[PDB]
């Protein structure tokens, strides 16, 4: 935050936006952020790499440990070297976790084999995690076990880069955002708006133009969610389309992806503000506490 | 920076994308001094704008404000310099992590007509040895690369004024870290900058063009100085109160370009370019103002 005389207009005019101010007549402490990532995604390396190059856009230290939910066997020299079980971190508290998406779009709850240990781990948190950021499949779960919802499936998967709109102009999670922004989803699981309004006491932050929330967190800023994937690569939704073309689903393109929606053409990542600007904004605001 | 075991593949993978990674060798996070020359014509609005994206970052951020005329250079007291402004014989003896020189209204003026001129040369010339990053805006740039690279003003034929379409030139660039490839940014000059002009008579890198040609941001490769020649920092209104001032003033101009929807000076204008100024000014603090 800047630091600036007492009655500088910027004071007044600044705070009425919901921004910190410092003034020379007042005053931090500043230390290593802990941040812990339950990887759920199939592709260990690729998730970790997204992930980890959107937490390092702060001047934030951020010591960075990584959960794996069960033992189930990714290299297993990977995961031994690299990961923890939740025995091992269960008497350390958090700055932050991340609990990343998961190919369980199409499974219901009691056929999760590590369903147990997700309920397990966000029981926990409450208590041990300053903010949680629940992605993609992890939103249907924490709003299954933190709010009792049911699964919910779309018809079709939504897949593509779509059109968004912020709903707080002075919010911290979507501070800098633009007004209208792309970004990217990959989900059967359906979020309407209205589910989260009917059935939480969550703030909705961003939603799509069709009607979905996006991003929403509590006032305390103990949870957020975020209902697409902002960290894909210019080429994920791409490996995912051709796989399925491969196996003989012949499906329609993503939408808003491929140039001209000719999957011989390259596309670009053309989410990427919006992706670090919120990642950067959940360490600097929502990991990090000032007050 | 994230601080992750050295063998994480992560850290060979951001390296390659010119992202510091700290390794688990050892884990005190200092405040930053940052002086802006403020010479644009609404002192407070500019003040406001600058202000609201240098908070948008944790670290602390000691903010002086600096004045390039004397107290008694005005028929009467100018009250807000006074109370809060310093000149340069209060602080040439302090060094700074950062200096903002703001635009100024000086688009046709000749460098040596330029009443000030003396002054601006003695703040750049002292900010070589005590300031580590210093950003020019708009017209600064200009006076910036007369005084550096002895590049003459350069006039445009007709006026730039509205929302404009850039592109990043290198994908791993500190400065336009998290920035799509295709951004806008508005612009309001008669100052040209041609990139060639840059290319051809610098020794700067150009991180983001205008999609018609001129450099928008370019920078040292040792980061003590840095241009922006648009003006991400403006709020939704800008240029709209500037556009209902020359209607009321009788000019017969066109509403400024991508600007308001429809092309319909009734209709409220969004700021379409809040996203990049925001990245772009939080990234010159964290990666160019604060480096270790």
């Amino acid at each position: 935050p800047i630091r600036v005389p007492d009655e500088l207009p910027a004071v007044n005019f600044l705070r009425e936006e919901n921004v910190f101010v410092m003034t020379t007549s007042r005053a931090q402490e500043i230390r290593p952020l802990k941040v812990l990532i339950l990887n759920l995604m199939p592709k260990k390396i690729e998730t970790e790499n997204q992930f980890l190059r959107l937490l390092s856009n702060s001047p934030l230290q951020v010591d960075i440990q990584l959960l794996r939910i069960d033992s189930r066997e990714t290299p297993a020299e990977h995961l031994n070297n690299f990961y923890c079980n939740f025995e091992d971190i269960q008497d350390q508290n958090f700055d932050g976790l991340i609990v990343t998406g998961a190919p369980l779009g199409l499974v219901e709850f009691n056929d999760v084999a590590y369903w147990p240990q997700i309920k397990q781990v966000l029981e926990w948190s409450k208590d041990h995690v300053t903010s949680t950021l629940f992605v993609c499949w992890a939103v249907q779960a924490a709003l299954n076990i933190l709010y009792g919802i049911p699964k919910q499936t779309r018809t079709e998967k939504l897949s593509g880069v779509y059109e968004h709109h912020i709903l707080h102009p002075h919010a911290l999670l979507t501070r800098g955002f633009d007004d209208s922004f792309l970004a990217p989803h990959s989900r059967y699981a359906d979020f309407p708006a209205a589910l989260i309004r009917d059935y939480t006491d969550l703030e909705i932050l961003a939603e799509t133009e069709e009607g979905d929330a996006y991003l929403f967190a509590s006032k305390d800023k103990r949870i957020a969610f975020v209902t697409g994937h902002p960290e894909y690569d210019a080429q994920t939704l791409a490996q995912e389309f051709f796989r399925d073309v491969e196996a003989g689903l012949d499906i329609d393109v993503p939408y808003n992806y491929f140039p001209h929606n000719d999957p011989q053409n390259t596309p670009r990542a053309s989410w990427r503000s919006h992706g670090n600007l919120l990642f950067t904004n959940w360490l600097n605001y929502y990991v990090y506490q000032i007050h």
